[PDB]
């Protein structure tokens, strides 16, 4: 019993990643970030998760909770804006993405309008 209520779960949160990444910012971490994508982040952010990363994980039932997305998604946009200072646009990118994240986020889950506080 219980299985596939897993499924329809992980079209929600693909949209809300696909929406998400269509943005604009996502366009540069929608790869996994590299010695050449990236300024280092494998060399300083071990566990950078980019977005690519995650919606990865996502096809595969890693991500089916608020939770999880945020403290993946939060990493990759803590970790990118400590290992990136307010150069050009990577460092609002990073914070423009993470409002938009946030937001997008509470549409697959909304019962009603608000939750607590």
């Amino acid at each position: 019993m219980e299985e596939v209520e897993q499924t329809p779960l992980q079209e929600a949160l693909n949209q809300l990643m696909r929406q998400l990444q269509r943005k604009d910012p996502s366009a540069f971490f929608s790869f996994p970030v590299t010695d050449f994508i990236a300024p280092g982040y494998s060399m300083i952010i071990k566990h950078p998760m980019d977005f690519s990363t995650m919606k990865e994980k996502i096809k595969n039932n890693d991500y089916q909770s608020i939770e999880e997305l945020k403290d993946n998604f939060k990493l990759m946009c803590t970790n990118a804006m400590i290992y990136n200072k307010p150069e050009t646009i990577y460092y609002k990118a990073a914070k423009k993405l993470l409002h938009s994240g946030m937001k997008i986020l509470s549409q697959e889950r909304l019962e009603h309008h608000h939750h607590h506080h």
